[PDB]
């Protein structure tokens, strides 16, 4: 009851479009984990944990957005021409709760296959998990206010925008410092992939103030569109990108099933 979704009744056609692009989330990335797993084999030992973090992160985000389409198909009973709540079910919360996991695998993912290693790779990412936490804890507060003090929303919202972006302040100066060590030339490819991140990742904050410009039935719908959007592109399309480059990088550093499979 503290999110948007519990004020409203839904039509037949705006309940009926959120559990399709949840439904066809699921489906996505549960066929996008195969497509990982299968070409596991032809990526190298060093850069093959890159593509398991991809499965890891297909079954994680798959399962968030299965739970979400029953608990959304729970909540919600077609009594008298629309969809009403029933019971409390639904709730946005699970899926920062999933961020938790989510992101630091997306991010150690990058790190490896920028060949960071030792050292400068366990202090890199603790400094980015850190920081996304702190990104994710700060906007879990915030919208539990976006029912009830929307200038709270915003304030928590403005302290997690701070660390996303010293967040991506790091990742940008170790990818333009480090683009250089890539093979296969991939050099050019990682920063395709930096920008990919910066639209897909910014995404999420827009859906964040959905209640602010849009608290309605057709703002409830939006935002969902736009986790889809979102969820598509920063893990399944980025993973796609990080699976390229650790095959191509696999195959220009002599590992034969890379190179064969290209
Ligand atoms: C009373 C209210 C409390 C407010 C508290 C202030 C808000 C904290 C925000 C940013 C601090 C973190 C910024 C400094 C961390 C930089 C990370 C770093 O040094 O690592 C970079 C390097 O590239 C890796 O190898
Ligand atoms: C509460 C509201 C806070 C106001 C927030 C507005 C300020 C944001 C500014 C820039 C975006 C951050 C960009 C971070 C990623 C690019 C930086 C980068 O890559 O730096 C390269 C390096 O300098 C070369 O080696
Ligand atoms: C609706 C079902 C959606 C499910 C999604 C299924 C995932 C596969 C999709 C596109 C592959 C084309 C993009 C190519 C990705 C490049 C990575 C690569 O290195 O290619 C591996 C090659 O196939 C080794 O022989
Ligand atoms: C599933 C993958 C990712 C990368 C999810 C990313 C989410 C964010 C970058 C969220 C950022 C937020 C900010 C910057 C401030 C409002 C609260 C948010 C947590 C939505
Ligand atoms: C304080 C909370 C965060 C704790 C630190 C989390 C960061 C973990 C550091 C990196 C782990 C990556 C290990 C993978 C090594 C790859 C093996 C290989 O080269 O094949
Ligand atoms: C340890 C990682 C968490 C980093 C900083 C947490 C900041 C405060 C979050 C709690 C808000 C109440
Ligand atoms: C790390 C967290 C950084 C600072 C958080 C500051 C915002 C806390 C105020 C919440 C508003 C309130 O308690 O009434
Ligand atoms: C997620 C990104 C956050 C961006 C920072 C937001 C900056 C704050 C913008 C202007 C604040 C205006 C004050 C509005 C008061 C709202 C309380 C009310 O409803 O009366
Ligand atoms: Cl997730």
């Amino acid at each position: 009851m503290k999110n948007i979704e519990s004020l409203f009744d839904y039509s037949a056609g705006q309940f009926e479009f959120i559990d399709h692009l949840l439904t066809m989330g699921v489906g996505v990335h549960f066929a996008a984990l195969i497509f990982f797993l299968v070409v596991s084999q032809f990526v190298a030992p060093k850069y093959r944990i890159a593509t398991a973090l991809s499965c890891i992160v297909m079954v994680s985000a798959g399962l968030i957005l299965n739970s979400q389409a029953v608990m959304w198909t729970d909540a919600y009973a077609y009594v008298d021409g629309s969809y009403q709540l029933q019971d409390l079910t639904f709730s946005n919360g699970y899926r920062y709760v999933n961020w938790m996991a989510t992101i630091p695998c997306l991010l150690l993912q990058l790190l490896i296959v920028l060949n960071l290693k030792g050292k400068e790779l366990f202090s890199t990412a603790t400094w980015l998990i850190l920081a996304a936490w702190g990104m994710i804890i700060t906007g879990y507060v915030g919208q539990l206010y976006e029912v009830d003090d929307i200038a709270q929303l915003m304030i928590w919202g403005a302290v997690s925008t701070a660390f996303f972006v010293v967040m991506n302040w790091i990742v940008g100066t170790k990818i333009f410092k480090n683009r250089a060590t890539m093979l296969g030339g991939t050099d050019s490819t990682i920063t395709k992939v930096f920008w990919l991140m910066m639209f897909a990742w910014t995404l999420y904050p827009i859906a964040y103030l959905v209640p602010a410009f849009m608290n309605n039935a057709d703002g409830v719908v939006l935002r969902q569109l736009l986790f889809t959007i979102a969820d598509i592109s920063s893990k399944v399309i980025y993973g796609l990108m990080i699976t390229y480059i650790a095959i191509q990088q696999s195959a220009a550093a002599g590992y034969v099933p890379a190179q064969q499979a290209l």
